[PDB]
């Protein structure tokens, strides 16, 4: 019951997919190499069936092309900016936005491109100036193809069995092995040029609820740290943790993640929020 459609857009030709949901909008934005087929247990489930759960592939990216200008697409500003092209186009000014990992970062730039954002919750992402990497992020050898542009066979692999976590499926593989590797490479390196907004004073600053919820056993992000960030408007007070699942709580844990993001949702579109400057 998926609405499966392509859009033509600056970046290029972005592919969406949509639940049948009535209900306000949530943009689900996936994570490096990913795409949004990966958010399959939300646009199927109860969430998307409630609510319209709008997943597009990111340029370079699952069904998307590849970037015409993989100079102005490929960075956490870039990606933002096509999302925000994305919504507009669909005629949605107010969802709710979801980010996974990369897709947090991206969230974090939209909130200066899309006023009416009625909250952001990110999972798996450490909003970090570019001097903190080593503190938001776990070292590791997967950490390290998070911004190499050529996977062999066994970096697919190892890349999505980390990333994706319990289950792996081999559908997996064809998302990862996918991906223009030149985003990769290059949305990492302009991150540590600081090309974009700076994350922490971002969180630090934003008005909107922003919601942080993370899989306790996480490989990539280091949850101490994610619990001292400083937030304007932090969700619930606190940065969620939940058991028994790591970087992908969406799919890992379905049932426990879609609490939070269900409350979310709801406290998002039913409750007043005021922008007191
Ligand atoms: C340069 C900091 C890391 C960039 C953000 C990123 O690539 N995060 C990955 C890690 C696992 O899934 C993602 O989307």
């Amino acid at each position: 019951t998926i609405n499966y459609h392509e859009l033509e857009t600056s970046h290029g030709r972005i592919a969406v997919r949509e639940s049948e949901g009535e209900g306000a909008p949530l943009l689900m934005i996936h994570g490096n190499s990913s795409s949004g087929a990966i958010f399959a247990p939300q646009l199927e489930g109860e969430i998307g069936k409630k609510w319209r759960v709008i997943a597009p592939d990111l340029p370079g990216h699952g069904k998307s092309t590849d970037a015409i200008d993989p100079d102005r697409s490929y960075s956490m500003e870039g990606y933002a900016d096509a999302m925000t092209e994305v919504m507009q186009q669909l005629g949605i000014a107010d969802a709710v936005v979801f980010g996974w990992g990369l897709g947090g970062h991206i969230g974090i730039e939209m909130i200066a491109r899309y006023p009416e954002m009625r909250g952001l919750m990110i999972t798996g992402t450490p909003p970090v100036a570019r001097e903190e990497v080593g503190q938001g992020f776990k070292s590791g050898p997967d950490m390290a193809l998070a911004g190499q542009e050529i996977f062999s066979e066994r970096d697919v692999e190892s890349y999505a069995r980390s990333t994706c976590g319990e289950p792996f499926e081999a559908s997996l593989l064809d998302i990862v092995a996918r991906t223009d590797g030149r985003a990769r490479r290059i949305m990492f390196e302009k991150f540590g040029s600081g090309t974009g907004g700076n994350q922490r004073d971002i969180v630090a600053e934003a008005q909107l609820p922003i919601a942080v919820v993370n899989g306790r056993d996480e490989p990539f992000v280091e949850l101490d740290f994610v619990s001292k960030v400083k937030f304007g408007n932090l969700w619930e007070g606190k940065t969620h943790v939940i058991d028994n699942a790591g970087h992908a709580p969406f799919r890992e844990a379905p049932a426990e993640f879609d609490a939070y993001l269900a409350r979310f949702i709801r406290d998002c579109t039913q409750l007043e929020h005021h922008h007191h400057h």
